[PDB]
């Protein structure tokens, strides 16, 4: 059934955009976390170089080169974290583009299905006009007027029976009425 | 969306059935309407 499916697909899209928002936020944490490290880390290199300068000021070359080893170790770690940062920023723009595209895709998928549904529903409504007009009144109502007309024609058949009866051999009874009508006309001839 | 469009196309198939039905031999019933339309136009010719 259509409406169920089309709305369900749209429902799914609402989950998806939230999931990718989480992943974006997660990536923001990765950048924040690496910034926090790299910023401090690069200062730590300085701090141990400063500790080396204390040995320069006077005293222990052993401490001084030991402190270089700290500085080096930190420097190396910062290069690793700089590399990690490139992976974060690349993955971030990957999510960003994926999302922006997905959002447009979702948006139009929903909107097209809705306006399609609307025009499909409107189209079948127009077709249902033509169908209901095709539900013409040219019907068995004619047969009902006909049924009772078949009895009208039975009264006409009763009128054939009335005419079929109507001759009786008693028509001669009119004759003296006509003769006496002549008599009253002779009374008119008497009047003038 | 396709499933419900397959039913849209079934309503279009119902429209092939409506057209496949649509000719009836009763079209001649229009003719006196047209003639009487001409009559009311002759009443316009009477008006001027």
């Amino acid at each position: 059934d259509p409406e169920k499916v089309l709305e369900q697909a749209v429902i799914d899209m609402q989950e998806d955009l939230v999931q990718l928002r989480q992943a974006v936020a997660r990536t923001i944490a990765e950048e924040k976390r690496t910034e926090q490290r790299l910023n401090q880390d690069t200062q730590e290199a300085k701090k141990w170089e400063d500790r080396a300068k204390l040995a320069l000021t006077n005293g222990e070359e052993n401490l001084a080169r030991e402190a270089l080893a700290r500085k080096k170790s930190l420097t190396d770690t910062a290069a690793a974290y700089q590399t990690q940062l490139a992976q974060q920023r690349t993955m971030s723009e990957n999510l960003r583009r994926n999302l922006a595209a997905l959002e447009a895709k979702i948006s139009e998928a929903k909107t097209k299905k809705n306006m399609l549904q609307a025009r499909a529903k409107a189209a079948k409504a127009n077709a249902e006009l033509q169908q209901t007009l095709g539900g013409l009144g040219t019907s068995s109502a004619t047969s009902a007027f006909e049924r009772m007309e078949n009895k009208v024609l039975d009264m006409e058949a009763t009128s054939q029976a009335a005419g079929e009866l109507a001759g009786f051999g008693i028509e001669n009874q009119f004759a003296q009425l006509e003769a006496s009508s002549g008599v009253e006309d002779e009374l008119a001839a008497l009047k003038a």
